[PDB]
């Protein structure tokens, strides 16, 4: 999947500390558990074919 | 492991945006790859005992 993704470092701007201007990313999202549940726990097509 | 850690949202400061004050965390770090390599590939005590 692809989801929210916030990346932000060092505004390099005005002279008081802890500045950090934000930028927006499109980030690779991969569930690793919901995916497995969808594959075998939710839908049983894969499982039955393999059996 | 435990390593650096950065949590930072919305300074709630100036009426102009891109504020984003940083806070520091002590965060649970877990390698999962270096860990396995250390367990079985670096040191072979575990492996030999199991064999």
């Amino acid at each position: 999947k692809e989801k929210d993704a916030y990346f932000y470092k060092e505004s390099k701007g005005f002279l008081k500390k802890d500045l950090y201007t934000r930028y927006d990313y499109k980030a690779p999202y991969i569930s690793s558990d919901d995916a497995f549940l969808a594959m075998f726990y939710n839908s049983d097509v894969m499982s039955k074919e393999f059996k």
